């Protein structure tokens, strides 16, 4: 349903979030 | 609906994250 | 209604990443 | 009301991004 | 309860932007 999209597009966003403070960080 | 929009605009926001991190990157 | 709001902020971030795609790009 | 902390919290999702692209501007 | 997940993962988001702006200054 969409909020199953929801949930799983809002995770990608935590993952390239985190991507992005590695990469400031180095 | 809404939720169409909502899922549209997240799908927008990974694919802008995604563009950040290979600017970042390169 | 909240969902208007939910909306619209989530245009506001694309927006905002845009801006910040531009900026990195300069 | 969970709907109605998701508003707040976008809300503060885009302060903290308009915070960063003025960072990014000096 | 799929709120429960994306005001969670909303939440997550807020953290990982402070930690950008936090980056940003230094
Ligand atoms: C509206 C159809 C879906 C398209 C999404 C784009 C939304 C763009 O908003 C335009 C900016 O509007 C300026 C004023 O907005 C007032 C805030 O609306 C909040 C709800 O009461
Ligand atoms: C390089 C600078 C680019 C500036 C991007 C600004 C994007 C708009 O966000 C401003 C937020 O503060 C105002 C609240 O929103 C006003 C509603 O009108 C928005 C027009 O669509
Ligand atoms: C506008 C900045 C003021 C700071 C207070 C928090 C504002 C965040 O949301 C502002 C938009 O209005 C929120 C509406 O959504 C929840 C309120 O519900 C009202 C009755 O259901
Ligand atoms: C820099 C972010 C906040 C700066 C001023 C905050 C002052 C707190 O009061 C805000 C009151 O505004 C009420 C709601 O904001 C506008 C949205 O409502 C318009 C249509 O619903
Ligand atoms: C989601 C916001 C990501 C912002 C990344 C900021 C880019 C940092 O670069 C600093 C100057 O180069």
């Amino acid at each position: 349903d969409s909020l199953k999209w929801i949930v799983f597009l809002l995770f990608l966003i935590v993952l390239l979030l985190l991507a992005i403070v590695f990469l400031l960080r180095g």
